[PDB]
């Protein structure tokens, strides 16, 4: 019920349940002194009996704590007792792109541009810091009160240690999983750009690129590149999706190139979005 840090002498009440991912149960929490409000991932040690498991949890924190950016969920601290691990993160009051997508389905182009821009800004930061998220999806992309985007859940993230490194395995299963991970051909940064492609598609279209009833049939399509963009999607968008969803990872654009695509440069990107837009499609009228 209460959660105490020895080293910082800070105590947090446990509030409402938000969700679960991996071994973590995540709750809204508040500091007993400042009444300031946080997001609290609570991982049971009962599930970290094995070294391999313990190291991932330990890597997650190492990576997350190394991060400070406008579009990355703010890291605030960690502590433990004998039974549980406790990680304290920024609370994103307006949930995630995933909830938005289930309420609104396909968004308008300029909403997509807005979110997409922020996502690519968060990811540019990661990549310049030699970090690959490896699991970017709508459920990961969080929204603060101003509907600003915060990348979260670093539990599949890896740090690149040397130039031209090719990671050989990925422990766990990403949602928008790159074809080169599936083919166990080795992988690096292009997996995040891959995911963004799927996310762009999903925001513009109202459903994921490669969906089927069998995950393993989905995996099949991802290998064969079997997906179509409907004809009502704009061809400047279509070009981008197509660019980002390429089997050959050397062909896909880097994160730093993406904001200089016609799709951002010759299209309208809102400075901000109103709350209304959580539920009602913004027409963007001139007055
Ligand atoms: C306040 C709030 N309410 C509802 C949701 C939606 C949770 C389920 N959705 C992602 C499928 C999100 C938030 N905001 C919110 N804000 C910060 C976090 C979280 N959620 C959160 C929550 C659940 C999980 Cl499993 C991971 C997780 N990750 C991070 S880095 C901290
Ligand atoms: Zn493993």
């Amino acid at each position: 019920e209460v959660l105490v840090d020895p080293r910082s002498r800070r105590r947090y009440v446990r509030g409402r349940f938000l969700g679960k991912g991996g071994f973590a149960k995540c709750f809204e929490i508040s500091d007993a002194d400042t009444k300031e409000v946080f997001a609290g991932k609570i991982v049971p040690k009962s599930l970290l009996l094995k070294p391999h498991q313990r190291e991932k949890m330990s890597m997650e924190i190492s990576i997350h704590r190394s991060l400070a950016h406008q579009h990355v969920v703010g890291f605030h601290g960690f502590f433990e007792d004998n039974d549980f691990v406790f990680v304290v993160l920024e609370l994103c009051r307006r949930r995630s792109l995933l909830e938005l997508h289930k309420r609104r389905k396909a968004l308008t182009e300029p909403e997509a541009r807005y979110y997409l821009r922020q996502i690519v800004l968060g990811c540019q930061y990661l990549h310049r810091n030699r970090v690959i998220h490896r699991d970017l999806k709508l459920g990961n992309l969080f929204l603060n009160e101003d509907l600003e985007v915060k990348i979260g859940d670093f539990g599949l993230a890896t740090k690149v240690e040397y130039d031209g490194e090719r990671k050989k395995v990925l422990c766990g299963t990403p949602n928008y999983i790159a074809p080169e991970v599936l083919s166990k051909k080795g992988h690096s940064f292009e997996v995040d750009v891959w995911s963004i492609g799927c996310i762009m598609y999903t925001l513009l279209v109202g459903k994921p690129p490669f969906e089927t009833s069998c995950l393993k049939e989905t995996y099949l399509r991802i290998k064969k590149n079997e997906y179509s963009i409907p004809k009502h999607i704009n061809p400047v968008a279509a070009s981008l999706i197509q660019k980002m969803l390429q089997t050959d990872p050397t062909a896909r654009p880097t994160i730093n190139e993406l904001l200089n695509d016609e799709f951002f440069t010759s299209g309208y990107i809102p400075a901000r979005l109103p709350i209304t837009c959580l539920t009602i499609p913004p027409r963007f009228s001139i007055a």
